[PDB]
């Protein structure tokens, strides 16, 4: 029988969801299993967890983010230049990989959206506009991006029933992490300024492969066997509840010890 | 050398211009039925078809999908009471903010559903969702009785002489069809009614909703067999859009043939 929204509430709850919170979601819906009144119930029933005076986030990003392009041939290449539609924040759609449930918190009332198409983040609640505010286009996990904020304001990621090979805060450990090969990537994407479709250039650390002989399903495992977070069900759904600073500090130290700078 | 395909996506102004060339024209009032597999790929996603749609149509025009809720719960009185007692407390009610689309109305549904500036009907099995113009004036005042009848966003489309398309859709899943059953002079029509929690003063309270049943029909007829007969009497016009095949559809002279097609063949003569 379905999950009600007052048992996912008690089972956030019970793993450690607290009023004014700031909590950045990854979530697979058929892991959690059938809730009555559908995902929608999900989201809700976090909200209600973390009360109006928290926030609740998630990794949208944009599913027809045509960054692909410049190795097409030209003349296909100028097609995508002249008619492919930029990147507009009130209709861009989540990435689908990210879960519908990314998409489902676009769309909610009051929500905020950050400016880099790429790596673009939706928030709802207290600090929703902190969070998503001055997102630069270049390095969207770095010093700039939502992320980073997250850990400045000593958030929190809950994994429900995603796997940990998922978690986008690593991209910003990444980042910060001393490291001794690392891929830079140029690629373009059409953006809206002054109105207007404007095709730019961005510069990011590549986040489609490693900079090195790593995944991230490692490191969460690796703070996961060392104490790190807490974990409990929610609906069907393995959950995992981990401080956002304590597992940035965690995970840029194994990459430092394994990849960083021996001097 | 040989001939080589470059397999392009479907651009913006190709679909604007297939729109147009099926008779859209600015400012006019359209529903739409759609299949996002059936138009193929677009290079920018179902969002260009819904944009592209809306440009043909200009801001002078409307754009209006059925979304419905896709987690109505209808059904709580078949279910064990105790299951239904659950379902009364905890089941939550139609929100127009979140309320997701009926799936089967296709995603498109949904998408234009969020769409900037839209307008959204207050009967949650029928829910239509409307952008441009007259959407408001589609979307008003609508009666949670008899959701496909005289107080409903299908009679105002009528009203305003507004369109239908179908766009690799069914013929089967024209909507306005339920509103040619609610006029027509039929010999019987089923009646269903069913609980849905609905928002008061923002409170949860379920209401009993009354209406023809729009499942199954009244009589031996499907909705893909009246518009067979309307295409082949010349309704309409006909053509393609990106690899759909799409047909348009005046709503009054539709609405005006499917009476009259329901009333001469299920009609009844008995003077009462
Ligand atoms: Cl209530
Ligand atoms: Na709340
Ligand atoms: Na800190
Ligand atoms: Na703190």
């Amino acid at each position: 029988i379905p999950h009600t929204h007052a048992h996912l509430v008690d089972a956030f709850q019970a793993l450690g969801i607290r009023a004014g919170q700031a909590l950045m979601l990854h979530a697979s819906v058929k892991a959690v299993g059938a809730v009555m009144g559908g995902p929608n119930v999900i989201l809700q029933a976090l909200m209600d967890a973390l009360t109006p005076d928290g926030t609740l986030m998630m990794y949208a990003g944009w599913q027809d983010i045509p960054d692909f392009i410049d190795s097409l041939p030209d003349a296909l290449k100028a097609v995508y230049l002249e008619q492919h539609p930029p990147f507009d924040p009130a209709t861009a759609r989540a990435v689908r990989e990210n879960s519908v449930l990314a998409e489902f918190l676009r769309t909610w009332p009051c929500v905020h959206r950050s400016a880099n198409p790429e790596a673009s983040m939706v928030a709802v609640g207290r600090q929703a506009a902190l969070l998503t505010a001055n997102h630069a286009l270049d390095y969207g996990y770095g010093v700039e991006s939502p992320l980073a904020k997250l850990v400045a304001i000593e958030g929190y990621v809950l994994m429900l029933g995603a796997p940990l090979d998922t978690i986008t805060l690593l991209h910003h450990a990444e980042y910060l992490a001393k490291m001794r090969h690392k891929n830079v990537v140029r690629y373009p994407c059409p953006i809206l300024r002054d109105g207007r479709k404007v095709w730019v250039t961005v510069e990011d650390y590549d986040t489609g492969d490693p900079h090195d002989d790593y995944s991230f399903e490692q490191i969460a495992r690796d703070y996961v066997a060392q104490g790190g977070g807490t974990r409990g069900k929610v609906g069907d759904a393995d959950a995992y509840l981990f401080a956002a600073q304590d597992l940035t500090r965690f995970a840029v130290q194994w990459l430092e010890s394994r990849f960083g700078d021996s001097a």
